Protein backbone atom coordinates (compact mmCIF):
# COMPACT_ATOMS: atom_id res chain seq x y z
CA UNK A 1 0.00 0.00 0.00
CA UNK A 2 2.63 2.69 0.22
CA UNK A 3 2.84 3.94 -3.27
CA UNK A 4 5.73 4.94 -5.47
CA UNK A 5 6.43 6.80 -8.56
CA UNK A 6 6.26 5.73 -12.25
CA UNK A 7 8.84 3.05 -12.94
CA UNK A 8 9.91 2.65 -9.33
CA UNK A 9 9.03 -0.89 -7.38
CA UNK A 10 8.43 -1.18 -3.51
CA UNK A 11 10.83 -3.14 -1.25
CA UNK A 12 10.53 -2.40 2.18
CA UNK A 13 11.00 1.12 3.16
CA UNK A 14 12.49 2.32 -0.49
CA UNK A 15 11.26 3.03 -3.85
CA UNK A 16 13.88 1.37 -6.18
CA UNK A 17 14.06 2.33 -9.66
CA UNK A 18 13.00 -0.70 -11.93
CA UNK A 19 15.28 -2.48 -14.42
CA UNK A 20 14.83 -1.97 -18.12
CA UNK A 21 13.20 -5.07 -20.25
CA UNK A 22 15.73 -7.37 -21.25
CA UNK A 23 17.36 -6.58 -16.88
CA UNK A 24 16.62 -8.48 -13.87
CA UNK A 25 17.15 -6.98 -10.40
CA UNK A 26 20.82 -8.09 -9.05
CA UNK A 27 20.35 -5.74 -6.29
CA UNK A 28 17.86 -3.28 -4.95
CA UNK A 29 18.41 0.24 -4.08
CA UNK A 30 19.10 1.78 -0.70
CA UNK A 31 19.70 4.01 1.60
CA UNK A 32 23.05 5.46 -0.61
CA UNK A 33 22.85 3.73 -3.43
CA UNK A 34 20.47 3.24 -6.80
CA UNK A 35 19.83 -0.15 -8.42
CA UNK A 36 21.83 -2.70 -9.97
CA UNK A 37 20.27 -4.48 -13.20
CA UNK A 38 22.08 -7.32 -14.88
CA UNK A 39 21.20 -8.71 -18.21
CA UNK A 40 18.42 -12.32 -18.54
CA UNK A 41 20.46 -15.23 -19.05
CA UNK A 42 19.36 -17.77 -22.29
CA UNK A 43 15.91 -18.74 -22.04
CA UNK A 44 14.78 -15.59 -20.32
CA UNK A 45 13.25 -12.87 -20.62
CA UNK A 46 11.49 -9.19 -19.28
CA UNK A 47 9.07 -7.47 -21.64
CA UNK A 48 8.96 -4.37 -18.91
CA UNK A 49 10.57 -2.12 -16.79
CA UNK A 50 10.38 -4.33 -13.64
CA UNK A 51 11.49 -5.05 -10.18
CA UNK A 52 11.83 -8.93 -10.82
CA UNK A 53 15.21 -10.80 -8.95
CA UNK A 54 14.86 -13.16 -12.12
CA UNK A 55 14.08 -12.88 -15.49
CA UNK A 56 10.71 -15.14 -16.47
CA UNK A 57 11.68 -18.64 -18.45
CA UNK A 58 10.60 -18.07 -22.36
CA UNK A 59 7.68 -19.82 -23.61
CA UNK A 60 7.50 -23.41 -25.18
CA UNK A 61 5.04 -23.77 -28.31
CA UNK A 62 3.27 -26.77 -28.06
CA UNK A 63 2.71 -28.82 -31.12
CA UNK A 64 -0.37 -31.11 -29.22
CA UNK A 65 -1.85 -27.70 -28.64
CA UNK A 66 -1.44 -27.29 -32.96
CA UNK A 67 1.55 -24.41 -31.94
CA UNK A 68 4.77 -24.08 -34.00
CA UNK A 69 7.71 -22.04 -32.37
CA UNK A 70 8.21 -18.97 -35.13
CA UNK A 71 10.17 -16.64 -33.48
CA UNK A 72 12.68 -17.62 -30.42
CA UNK A 73 12.62 -15.64 -27.28
CA UNK A 74 14.67 -12.61 -26.80
CA UNK A 75 15.63 -11.27 -23.33
CA UNK A 76 13.33 -8.67 -24.11
CA UNK A 77 10.69 -10.71 -25.45
CA UNK A 78 8.98 -14.54 -25.14
CA UNK A 79 8.93 -16.80 -28.14
CA UNK A 80 6.46 -16.47 -30.79
CA UNK A 81 4.17 -19.00 -31.77
CA UNK A 82 1.73 -20.09 -34.68
CA UNK A 83 -1.23 -21.94 -34.99
CA UNK A 84 -0.76 -24.40 -38.33
CA UNK A 85 -2.48 -23.62 -41.41
CA UNK A 86 -6.54 -24.13 -40.55
CA UNK A 87 -6.57 -22.78 -37.41
CA UNK A 88 -6.42 -18.64 -36.11
CA UNK A 89 -5.26 -17.36 -32.49
CA UNK A 90 -6.37 -14.55 -30.69
CA UNK A 91 -3.83 -12.45 -29.47
CA UNK A 92 -5.25 -10.99 -26.43
CA UNK A 93 -3.53 -12.14 -23.56
CA UNK A 94 -0.06 -11.68 -21.80
CA UNK A 95 0.50 -15.43 -23.58
CA UNK A 96 -0.33 -13.95 -26.93
CA UNK A 97 -0.89 -16.93 -29.69
CA UNK A 98 -1.30 -19.66 -27.54
CA UNK A 99 -4.84 -21.63 -28.73
CA UNK A 100 -5.55 -22.52 -32.01
CA UNK A 101 -9.10 -21.90 -32.78
CA UNK A 102 -11.02 -23.50 -36.04
CA UNK A 103 -14.11 -22.27 -37.48
CA UNK A 104 -16.89 -24.97 -37.67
Amino acid sequence: QPSCRQEEFLVGDECCPMCNPGYHVKQVCSEHTGTVCAPCPPQTYTAHANGLSKCLPCGVCDPDMGLLTWQECSSWKDTVCRCIPGYFCENQDGSHCSTCLQHT
